[PDB]
């Protein structure tokens, strides 16, 4: 590894991670799961209905937005999201042991996981906690894989399960 290379960790943060999955969208998008969604994978509703997702989304902004925002909305937005998926972890009975077990990486992967699936939706797997808590990496990281969190949407998902396999930042690498 270069000087460069070395570097690449201290670059690498929960926040760069879910820009990289989420992407950057200022404009209201379907995501892969064909919910509407904007700034940086901020789902807006489950609702079919662009007016729901409009109205949640001046809700959340605080201003009339007619569907668009800018990149400081965004990124406020963003770090709002990031804390609660981190506060909704460190509350939690079950996953609170699992995620202070784990590494600063795969604690990363841990707080994007949940910003993706949402609490109960994580807390349900409970082989990949116990295999997580256990450091079993590889059949962590296999278990992940049949989820239907992963196969219905690969790309945002498939560079998590990698972090969780290797504890590294190596799936972000070389975009
Ligand atoms: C299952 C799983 C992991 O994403 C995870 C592990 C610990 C706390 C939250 C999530």
């Amino acid at each position: 590894p270069t000087t460069e290379n070395l570097y690449f960790q201290g670059s690498m943060n929960i926040f760069e991670m879910l820009r990289i999955d989420e992407g950057l969208r200022l404009k209201i998008y379907k995501d892969c799961e064909g919910y509407y969604t904007i700034g940086i994978g901020h789902l807006l509703t489950k609702s079919p209905d662009l007016n729901a997702a409009k109205s949640e989304l001046d809700k959340a902004i605080g201003r009339n937005c007619n569907g668009v925002i800018t990149k400081d909305e965004a990124e406020k937005l963003f770090n709002q999201d990031v804390d609660a998926a981190v506060r909704g972890i460190l509350r939690n009975a079950k996953l609170k042991p699992v995620y202070d077990s784990l590494d600063a990486v795969r604690r990363c992967a841990a707080i994007n996981h949940v910003f993706q699936m949402g609490v109960t939706g994580v807390a349900g797997f409970t082989n990949v906690l116990r295999m997580l808590q256990q450091k079993r990496w590889d059949e962590a990281a296999v278990n992940l894989a049949k989820s239907r969190w992963y196969n219905q949407c690969p790309d945002r998902a498939k560079r998590v399960i990698t972090t969780f396999r290797t504890g590294t930042w190596d799936a972000y690498k070389n975009l």
